[PDB]
């Protein structure tokens, strides 16, 4: 079950890599090339992640459980690129882009600490990591969206959809974590693997396609 | 004593985070937003550092002593942001900004090597790290200051003060290190903790306020 | 033999650092200052690498062999600066520069995995790392060169030479790796050390001088 879902991750991400890579090579202009290149590397990184986990790398027994700590290594590299999908389309300001990137990095590092420390101290870091996540939620839902809407007055719904899908998908990660054996142990590592793999596929391949469609919608509103 | 000073660090940095965070949310324009955001993340990172150390994380017995090696992890992230305070206010050129950032990173990595290696080889890395620090001192005191002064002809003293406080504070770190049990063992880990915590508070919260006042002085000289 | 070649590395890189550092301090304009600063840090990083290896740091017994894994730490920092030599001279676009940097980082991380895993699984990562290298080869030999040539119509041969020397030197690294005890064991660690040291000196000090001469050639074609 765990192995099966890791190999689904390998294949889904490698497929996503292939599509965005071809997309980058055939891109119309620099803006399409930028957005395809972003999503190509997001999926390539995740494909390497899933390859490593499937082959038994980046996993050690922590708190009595085999723990796939390597997810934080690759998430640290791929999730800023996802946030750059948003700020590239929104044409977000410099300080707001750095705030998104900074908050995200803080979230992952303190989430990594939560994952490798024993209970109950791990809950302290979980709370700190969630607080950094809540900052991201506020930044995307208010200043990022408002500015993006002012700059794309005809496409306001496009950005509302982008942020909605983003926060729906990302919010499920700490829910999976807290319900997993890291917290309340309401399901097994096998199901935990399934949930993170579903989320990763939706938030990288799925969201990657949404970002491309969002750019088409932005172009069509100024044709 | 060590625990007391670590908790003073937690509180001081978390307070500093709160002030700059509010400052960033209320900032007048993009320039104030940039500088508050820089100082917010400097203090937030240090608050995470002190939280981790206070809870017994990032410390292992090295050379027979409990050693808070995690300081190098977070210093690596927060001190480039401090240097960006200076180059943002000075409007420093691209190569000079990279030189400051590069020299700083080199200083911390070789300082980390000095801290985890045994004597006398540790002294070799201490000397290399100090050499990288001396490059920073020269870069700030001569090309950074001279260029900054040419661009702010009415505020030359503002930058002289910025650089003076910076180099006074940063020079005390290798002095603390060499006098600590890492070198001549003239004081205990408890006092060592006190000195690094005082320095960190002065060079992050204190210097952060100075940087904000420096920007006000720069604005007032062109009103 | 291993120690001798590590000390040759220390000296060659430290010499290279000194020349580019002086060059940066005396640079004519910002463009010369940028290119000297790039090459100064490339050589300074490699000098720290060779100092650490010569003193017995960054080497652990992996797969029954002492293995200088630290090379990947410093290569990760210095090789993007080499690629920036190329994109600075070519005035390469943003997505193409990120693609070069991204592919390079992927190459080194999966190459690091190949180096620390046992056979035959290490061959899987070797193949993945080479695939990332082949992407670099294609990106430099086609889109990077073509764009660079369109922007420097009078200096097309300069860029052809730059890319040729680059790919000749970089291709020798995976050949050394696969023929070393990491692969077919056709030569000893002593010779392996000699080859990586020769390559590092050619691809950093040597290529650094080529990059400077290339800039002179670019300037002379518009005098
Ligand atoms: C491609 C990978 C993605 C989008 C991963 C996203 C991960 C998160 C939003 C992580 C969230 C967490 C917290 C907010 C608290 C602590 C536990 C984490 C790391 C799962
Ligand atoms: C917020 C943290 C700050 C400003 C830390 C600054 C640290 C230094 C300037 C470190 C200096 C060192 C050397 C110059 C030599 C080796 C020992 C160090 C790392 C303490
Ligand atoms: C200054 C250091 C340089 C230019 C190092 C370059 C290293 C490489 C091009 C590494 C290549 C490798 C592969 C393509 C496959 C796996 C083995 C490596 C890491 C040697
Ligand atoms: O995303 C981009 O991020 C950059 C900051 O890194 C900004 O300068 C750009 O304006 C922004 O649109
Ligand atoms: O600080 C900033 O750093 C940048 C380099 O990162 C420069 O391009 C800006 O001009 C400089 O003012
Ligand atoms: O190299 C430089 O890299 C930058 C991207 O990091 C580009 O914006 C510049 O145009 C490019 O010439
Ligand atoms: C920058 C792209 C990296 C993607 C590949 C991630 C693979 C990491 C595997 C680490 C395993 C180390 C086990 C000892
Ligand atoms: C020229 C300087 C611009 C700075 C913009 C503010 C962005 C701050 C990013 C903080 C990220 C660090 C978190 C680890
Ligand atoms: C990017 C912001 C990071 C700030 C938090 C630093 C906490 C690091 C703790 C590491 C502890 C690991 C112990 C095993
Ligand atoms: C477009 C390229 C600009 C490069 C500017 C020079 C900055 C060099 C920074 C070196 C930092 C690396 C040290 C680890
Ligand atoms: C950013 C510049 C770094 C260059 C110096 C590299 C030295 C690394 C040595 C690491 C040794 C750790 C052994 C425990
Ligand atoms: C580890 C690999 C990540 C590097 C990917 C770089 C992508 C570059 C595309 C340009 C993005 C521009 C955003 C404003
Ligand atoms: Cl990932
Ligand atoms: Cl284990
Ligand atoms: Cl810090
Ligand atoms: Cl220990
Ligand atoms: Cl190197
Ligand atoms: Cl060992």
């Amino acid at each position: 079950m765990t192995q099966a879902w890791l190999w689904i991750g390998v294949i889904s991400m490698a497929l996503g890599s292939v599509f965005f890579g071809f997309g980058a090579h055939n891109a119309k202009n620099e803006r399409w090339q930028i957005l395809y290149t972003l999503n190509f590397f997001i999926c390539l990184i995740a494909a390497g992640l899933y390859l490593a986990m499937a082959l038994g790398l980046g996993v050690n027994v922590i708190n009595g459980r085999p723990t796939y700590w390597v997810r934080f290594v690759t998430w640290f590299c791929s999730t800023p690129l996802l946030l750059l999908d948003l700020t590239f389309l929104g044409r977000t300001s410099l300080p707001l882009t750095g705030s998104l990137l900074g908050a995200n990095a803080y979230m992952l590092v303190t989430g990594f600490v939560a994952t490798v420390t024993p209970k109950p101290m791990s809950y302290i870091w979980y709370i700190v990591s969630c607080a950094a996540y809540l900052a991201i939620v506020y930044l995307l839902a208010q200043p990022y969206r408002i500015a993006a809407e002012r700059k794309h007055p005809r496409s306001k719904q496009a950005f509302r959809t982008l942020v909605t899908v983003h926060l729906v998908l990302w919010t499920l990660y700490p829910i999976v974590w807290i319900l997993s054996p890291e917290g309340f142990s309401t399901f097994t590592q096998g199901s935990e693997t399934m949930f993170y793999t579903l989320l990763d596929i939706a938030s990288k391949v799925g969201f990657g396609f949404l970002s491309l469609n969002t750019l088409h919608t932005l172009e069509q509103a100024t044709e």
